[PDB]
């Protein structure tokens, strides 16, 4: 059975409810975005409609075979009817093709769902800054104070200098780079765009990728490994013995590997800056953890919802706990508090 915090009151809309079956009383689908935990129960068989971006309409179709006929693609940034209600689909910060979602209720009330999101100072001159919003849903992932992490422009920074230092000093070393999820794609093309190099992947995840518009893509990926010296990996065998193993499959053509596993918050973020970074190693093989976000920070998200001022707040994230509930109940207080509102 679906949960409060994923119906919309006053309409006939679900958000990221696709495993709880036909829900009562729901006449569009809305997905956010192509995560698994988002889109769990989508397949071949669904027929009623989802709305959603181009991008992830596209993913629907090649990844998950929904009919053509159930997907309903709206464009960002425009004021939309859907049976009978105006939604408006603004860019999240997540991962290709993610949004948040503008609902205008034949009432009065308006509501924003951020989906999963990291929050951006650009966002206060969306068309958010034009009207008031009285019910805020919130990716609440990193609501705590502990939660710091650099800038994805220091990441990247860091990844390239990193990268582009081991190859020069040693040619016969391969990069590689973890994934299980579409998000994080600038790690991967930045290194490769340094070295000069296409990135080389399974036929699955080039498939994927050709679903996310990028511009010039078929310049920047290949399925051709041996071409390729930036290789993509699943983040399960980004250990030592996966490592290993891959490294014999590449025939003698590199004598070192160096891997990045973009997470998201560790508590090694807590003591050190990511100049301080370093990986852990074992031989020939070295492994770079490194705090590649696409989620809010504690304090981007705080400084969102200031800006915003809500009047009320539903988490969609922690939301099964009581300690999680109330830590996040304290702090929306302490900011309405600080802000005035
Ligand atoms: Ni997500």
């Amino acid at each position: 059975t679906c949960p409060f915090y994923k119906k919309i009151p006053g309409t006939g809309f679900t958000v990221d409810a696709f495993q709880y079956g036909v829900v009562e009383g729901c006449t569009a689908y809305f997905l956010t975005h192509f995560h698994s935990d988002h889109y769990a129960g989508l397949s071949k068989h669904f027929t009623f409609p989802v709305y959603c971006s181009e991008i992830t309409g596209n993913l629907l179709k090649n990844k998950l075979h929904v009919q053509e006929q159930y997907i309903h693609p709206l464009p960002l940034d425009t004021e939309c009817i859907v049976n009978g209600v105006k939604v408006v689909l603004l860019d999240a910060n997540h991962c290709p093709g993610a949004v948040m979602i503008l609902f205008y209720l034949p009432n009065g009330t308006v509501i924003l769902h951020t989906g999963d999101f990291r929050a951006d100072p650009s966002m206060e001159r969306s068309l958010l800054a034009d009207q008031k919003v009285h019910m805020l849903y919130l990716d609440t992932t990193y609501c705590s104070p502990e939660y710091t992490f650099p800038s994805q422009q220091e990441v990247i920074r860091f990844a390239i200098n990193t990268a582009f230092e081991a190859v020069t000093l040693n040619p016969h070393a391969l990069v590689v780079c973890g994934t299980y999820s579409i998000g994080k794609e600038k790690v991967f093309l930045a290194i490769a765009d340094v070295l000069g190099s296409k990135v080389g992947m399974s036929q699955e995840k080039y498939k994927t990728l050709q679903c996310l518009n990028i511009p010039e893509i078929n310049s920047l990926i290949t399925t051709d490994m041996c071409s390729s010296l930036v290789h993509l990996l699943p983040m399960m065998q980004i250990n030592f013995k996966g490592l290993q193993s891959h490294l014999k499959k590449c025939g003698g053509k590199y004598n070192q590997i160096l891997a990045f596993r973009p997470t998201g918050w560790t508590h090694s973020n807590k003591f050190t800056r990511i100049a301080d970074v370093i990986p852990q190693t074992k031989g020939n093989i070295s492994i770079y953890g490194i705090p590649y976000s696409e989620h809010s920070s504690y304090l981007e998200m705080k400084r969102f919802v200031q800006w915003l001022k809500p009047q009320k707040i539903i988490p969609t994230v922690n939301v099964g706990t009581w300690k999680s509930r109330s830590t996040m109940e304290k702090y929306f207080r302490e900011w309405k508090l600080e802000a005035g509102y």
